């Protein structure tokens, strides 16, 4: 008696067992959920990692800068959840900016071919996905992207933030196409997690400077968070993601809900 | 369910209709056990609840009530025990401030009756209720999305601005306990009072802005708005009682068909 | 020829030479602008604050909870300025919250009867004194109050905080009143400045927490702001004010200009 | 005696004269302001329009996907406005997304090849220009933006709305870099503008009315950002729509 019991879920955007996806993915078979999964560029890689999960899921191929696999992914997705099913719920977990873009190269340093790669990765294919995902989709659906608050600039972050404010606008849009179908669109803004990625730049991969603002930003957070922040624990955002993948959440659409500690709501 | 052992204290029953009466519904059939406050026929109104619940008074404009409430709730749980929950499902507004009286035309007394009632009382709550909280608990409360002015709410909208300002400060109290506190911001729903208006009890003016301030919501909204059904709202509210949003606190959720998100 | 040559303006709120109406006023007389102000309570030594400004005003009592006062505030203007004239301006520069309700008394401790009297005189009263001189305003007018950001809770500030959120709403409702006489109403949202009150709790008056918070707080503001943030300078708030009085901003009502060197646009 | 007297700002984004960057001229000219001004592609087209403005300005070529533009433009304006001057003020007023991003065509069939040149020429060119300009910039000077109100999404502009979006978040940043030269960076959020349903609403939401005809009071605005009037707003928006956004209905 899991709280997705019977549902059918697409989860895009495991690269390491340390991804936000794993964590939605794990949290999401607890709760009896069937999945499919996609991946990009390094599949048996990928199928490695997703061996570490409750349970057996499907794999497929997936660049969301690839037209062609766009096109073929609804009859793949048919194909591995059987003839006369259909999805009920979609999980968008992907997100890509340049170095160019974010961490130490000064903002007006990032040449537009490298933002606009960002911007298409992580923003432009939330709308690709729904486009590709909708006409398989059962009514009261449920599709969720990933966010992190760009209401405010940041040190660093610099072009991946603007890419999130582009992401959230996207986001209201889905909501309309999506209602035709009986399906909400949401985002979940996360606080700072650290991935691959983040713990790398703290451990000084781009150098002193980047590693000291990455640190700050995280420390002020936990500060913040009238409930604590704690950036090593993903399990607070899995369950924020299956919440609005549950039936729990089912008049609320093109929003976003902050899985943050609450650290958006204070100034200090 | 959903609420499977928790001990939740409901506010705001009054009517069948009331939000709070489909809240309760929601959060027993989820497995919850409550504690039901009125302010004084509610008696009456709980019986069709499907668990029998103890009913305590709660005038939150009274001193010496809010005082007793822990105590009141702890003799009703059994000592050794605590809430996992707490819902402020109460409003309040008089008429001069709130439908056809002008916006300039309501005299302090009554406005600030309002928002005693409607937003100050969301942190009186807190307070008198958070000693007898248990850790990963959660408060929520009752909004109706302030951002922007509407004709005829007036000097509710305001207090609902307030309220929303309480709920960040209550947030923070609330962190000491390991305990959230969040709104739920509902689009309109036809309860008594609204039903009443609709009807003509204010007047052909009044009656036909709450009708295109509704038929504009369920329009707006990508998955439509049913002002006759209060069930995704006590859901939504469940949500928040659950422990399914841990890391969310001194927040705002939209029940509203996602209306606020669309402009036309 | 100055920003506002011959706009008659009220301008309320002056209490010491710090106070930011002293500023508001100062600099409104020279951009041009013929005044009368309101005094509240110590209207002696209001008198001898205002003696210091670049030229003489006539000073009216108001004090915004007295009913007889509202109710005869317009006659009294009209005598003021003259038969046959009208203002072109008004500024609210009014906010009060009692010490049980902002400081270092728990939010929880402070009684509903202070939490009142602070929201009465902090954000009801904008719309008293709109509803008392909409009736003797110029159409092209403007109504100004003074506003801090309340869009997330901080330490010490409490229940003025709560005052602000009630203001702001206040606000959009009188721009509705307003526009049927052709005048705008808007808030100017200050950084924090070392007023009467704010200066006592930075020295102590509320213990070492409450003035260690302020402290943080402000430090943090000139952090974040991208041009800095003078707490001890009242002159950009003052300037902003008067740009709002003039004709340069025709198109904005019910809404809220930020003078804080743009802390919050800033996360970090 | 203007607003504007003895200031040297450069303007880009007139194609015609129903263009909102051709009233902001205008009302700058009027104000005292010495211009620079930018044009795109028609430049023999945009130099017949800038001559029905009420002074003489200099009138450089810039395409914002041209780096070669971006590169020498501080240089070409520099000799525009005589060595040893520098620029008061800069106003962006570009905006462009393909037919396959706005209007009719489905949200879902704007191919990403339309949204990416939307995007550039709309949101990533406001960082282009603050980084070729903001080195022949006085202290106290002023850059300001175009915007529409992207918070809410809405019928037809679709694409150009999430462009939009961007060019908020793009205004944000460029305010922490314009601030180490100590300058402002802002956006004027305007309200429609005739360069109908939506259009009709904001008009009746607007507490002071809202005329699509007139450009004027959103070029009044934009001239108070360029002056000494609002010194302590960076890396924000002004919103010159009627005050429609205040209001629900
Ligand atoms: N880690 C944090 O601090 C944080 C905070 C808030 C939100 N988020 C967001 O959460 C999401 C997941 O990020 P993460 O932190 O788990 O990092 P991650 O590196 O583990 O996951 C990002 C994923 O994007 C995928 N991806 C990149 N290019 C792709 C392409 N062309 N096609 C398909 N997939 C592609 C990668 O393969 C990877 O699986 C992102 O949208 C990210 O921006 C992260
Ligand atoms: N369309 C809507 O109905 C709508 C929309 C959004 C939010 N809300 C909010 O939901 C909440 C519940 O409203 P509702 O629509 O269910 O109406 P309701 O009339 O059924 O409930 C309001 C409750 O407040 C109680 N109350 C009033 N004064 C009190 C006092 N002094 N002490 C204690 N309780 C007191 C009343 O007894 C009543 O039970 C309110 O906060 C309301 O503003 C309602
Ligand atoms: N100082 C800051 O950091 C700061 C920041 C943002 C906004 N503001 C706001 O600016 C405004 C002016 O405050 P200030 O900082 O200049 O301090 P202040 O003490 O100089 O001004 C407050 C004024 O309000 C008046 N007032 C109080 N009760 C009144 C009543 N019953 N009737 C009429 N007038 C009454 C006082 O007499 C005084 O002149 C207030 O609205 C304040 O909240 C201040
Ligand atoms: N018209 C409205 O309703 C409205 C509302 C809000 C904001 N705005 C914004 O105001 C700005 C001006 O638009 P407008 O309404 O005056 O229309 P417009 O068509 O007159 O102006 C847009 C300008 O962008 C220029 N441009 C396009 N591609 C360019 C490139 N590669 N390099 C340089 N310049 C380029 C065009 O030449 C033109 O001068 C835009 O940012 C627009 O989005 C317009
Ligand atoms: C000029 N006024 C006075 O001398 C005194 C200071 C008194 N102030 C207050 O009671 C309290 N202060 C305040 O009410 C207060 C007012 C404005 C600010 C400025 N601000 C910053 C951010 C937002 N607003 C800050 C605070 C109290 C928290 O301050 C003490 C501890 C310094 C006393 C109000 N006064 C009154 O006389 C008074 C009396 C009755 C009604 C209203 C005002
Ligand atoms: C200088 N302008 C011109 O003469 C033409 C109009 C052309 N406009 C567009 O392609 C498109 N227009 C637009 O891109 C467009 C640009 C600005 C606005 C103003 N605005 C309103 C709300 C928010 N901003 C509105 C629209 C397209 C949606 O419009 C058609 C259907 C009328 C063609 C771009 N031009 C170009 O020549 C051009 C070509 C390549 C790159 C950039 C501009
Ligand atoms: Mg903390
Ligand atoms: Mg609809
Ligand atoms: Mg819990």
């Amino acid at each position: 008696t899991g709280l997705l019991d019977g549902k059918r879920i697409l989860v895009s955007g495991i690269i390491t067992d340390s991804s936000i996806a794993f964590h939605i993915a794990r949290v999401a078979q607890e709760q009896g959920a069937q999945l499919v999964l996609t991946g990009f560029d390094r599949l048996r890689l990928i199928q490695r990692i997703t061996d570490r999960l409750p349970a057996k899921a499907p794999l497929l191929e997936l660049d969301v800068q690839n037209e062609e696999h766009l096109a073929s992914l609804a009859g793949r997705v048919t194909e591995a959840i059987g003839a006369g099913n259909k999805l009920d719920g979609v999980v968008h977990s992907i997100g890509f900016m340049p170095q160019t873009g974010m961490g130490i190269n000064p903002f007006f340093d990032a040449p537009y071919a490298d933002v606009s790669k960002g911007i298409h990765i992580s923003a432009y294919s939330y709308a690709s996905m729904a486009k590709a995902l909708l006409p398989i989709m059962n009514p009261g659906g449920s599709i969720v992207g990933m966010d992190f608050d760009p209401s405010r600039a940041m040190p660093a972050y610099n072009w991946m933030t603007v890419a999130k404010s582009a992401l959230e606008s996207v986001n209201r849009f889905v909501a309309r196409e999506a209602g035709k179908y009986g399906v909400r669109s949401n985002l979940v803004a996360a606080g700072p997690i650290r991935t691959l990625a983040m713990s790398a730049i703290v451990g000084g991969a781009l150098g002193e400077e980047a590693g000291a603002q990455i640190q700050l930003l995280e420390e002020g957070w936990d500060q913040r968070a009238p409930i604590g922040w704690n950036m090593k624990d993903a399990t607070p955002v899995a369950k924020t993601v299956c919440a609005l993948l549950s039936d729990w959440l089912p008049a609320t659409t093109g929003d976003i809900i902050y899985a943050d500690g609450g650290a958006h709501t204070q100034l200090l």
